[PDB]
């Protein structure tokens, strides 16, 4: 129900994972830095996290091979319209082979919504992206990807 994200060197982020073994904290490696993703109903364990509310979810955050974040900046005025489109989402992605999980994350510390998808492999995501299933913006959207460590 909340998701906290933080960024930094994998070496630094690993210390947080090990400090909190009873929390489900997922570490993945990206090009610029590594990421921790912590889903919980409780409080953050990160210094100055990015905090999000979960507005749609399918699947468990476990040991995915690949993660993709669509980072979509939405104006304050556009938020109601943007969020309400998710009730109308096709609902196909969660049925594609190699899919593990999706979170649609409402940002509480910025304007940048995250559509987080977790996949068994990078190929599973590539197959989805090539398939049939798949102003209110403050700046252009961008995608970040991360791999299992
Ligand atoms: C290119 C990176 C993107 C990825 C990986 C991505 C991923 C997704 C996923 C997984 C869904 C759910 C599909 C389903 O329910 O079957 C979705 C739907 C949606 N996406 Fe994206 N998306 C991206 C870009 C964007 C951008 C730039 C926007 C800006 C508006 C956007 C707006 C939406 C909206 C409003 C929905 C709700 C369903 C719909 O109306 O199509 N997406 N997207």
């Amino acid at each position: 129900m909340k998701v906290y994200i933080t960024y930094g060197t994998a070496d630094f982020l690993k210390t947080i994972v090990k400090k909190h073994p009873s929390e489900n904290i997922l570490l993945m490696q990206g090009q610029e830095n590594a990421i921790l993703i912590h889903e919980t109903s409780g409080d953050t364990v990160f210094q100055a996290p990015h905090a999000y509310e979960v507005i749609d979810q399918v699947g468990e955050i476990k040991h995915p091979g690949f993660a993709v974040l669509a980072n979509i900046a939405v104006t304050q005025e556009g938020r109601p319209l943007f969020e309400n489109k998710f009730k109308n989402r096709a609902g196909k992605v969660e049925n594609e082979p190699g899919f593990e999980a999706i979170r649609v994350l409402r940002p509480l510390d910025s304007d940048t919504y995250v559509i987080l998808t977790l996949w068994e492999t990078e190929r599973a995501f590539q197959d989805w992206q090539q398939s049939d299933s798949y102003s209110i913006f403050s700046r252009p959207s961008y995608v970040t990807t991360y791999f299992a460590v």
